[PDB]
């Protein structure tokens, strides 16, 4: 989801 | 590597 489906990173993997 | 490309784990892009 876009809020956490952020470019600053990332490996989303890993947040939730 | 194949070797450590493995089912055993994993997420072998950072982890060991
Ligand atoms: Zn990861």
């Amino acid at each position: 989801d876009a809020e956490f489906r952020r470019d600053s990173g990332y490996e989303v993997h890993h947040q939730k």
